[PDB]
């Protein structure tokens, strides 16, 4: 169960949103972003951010990054969160998992947004806890162990390029809040 509320162009969110998307997306055209308030699966997120901060020390644990789908995932995105069976659906070549651009443009690709019936493409502006990643590969489903003497102390994700990041994967609904969803076109 969830609610979704329309940001104005006159306040603050929208404005700190579309800031971020234009960095690399200014030539399209927004039409909405949208405010998702799941309650349980903000519940769930936040008690995974105070685990994870009591774990990775100074470590900054969240970053925004953006998800591109289809206009038929909104729905279960909305609702689930990207649980399970929306990653079935994401790419492997890293894992596993639900895939998160640190810049727009990447999800703004077609092969991701894929534009619907009228041209309208759907991009997530998404709260992810990344905290300590490493590099991905084809065969996880969770992120490997830092240590073998330790193989329950996992990486929180993993990525394309440790050092220079474009990428992320999480392999958990709780670790990827859908705070915004932007709708644009070209
Ligand atoms: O934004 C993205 N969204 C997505 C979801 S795809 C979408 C297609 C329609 C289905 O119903 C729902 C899933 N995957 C990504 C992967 C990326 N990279 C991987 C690709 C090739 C190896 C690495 C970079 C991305 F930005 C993104």
């Amino acid at each position: 169960n969830f609610c979704v509320v329309e940001l104005l162009p006159s306040d603050p969110e929208y404005n700190t949103v579309a800031s971020k998307f234009n960095q690399t997306c200014s030539h399209f055209r927004i039409e909405k972003i949208e405010r998702i308030q799941n309650p349980d699966l903000w519940n769930s997120y936040q008690a995974k951010k105070k685990t994870m901060d009591a774990k990775n020390g100074q470590t900054m644990n969240e970053k925004q990054l953006f998800h591109g789908t289809d206009a038929g995932s909104v729905p279960h995105v909305n609702r689930n969160g990207f649980n399970r069976s929306y990653a079935g659906k994401n790419a492997v070549a890293y894992g596993k998992g639900t895939y998160f651009a640190v810049n727009a443009n990447y999800s703004a690709n077609d092969t991701y947004s894929r534009p619907d019936a009228n041209g309208r493409k759907h991009v997530y502006y998404v709260r992810v806890l990344t905290g300590i990643y490493t590099h991905g590969n084809h065969s996880l489903i969770v992120p490997p162990s830092k240590n073998p003497q330790n193989p329950t102390d996992l990486y929180d994700t993993v990525t394309d390029n440790v050092h220079h990041p474009s990428l992320f994967v999480a392999f958990y609904d709780y670790q990827a809040y859908p705070e915004y969803l932007i709708t644009f076109r070209k």
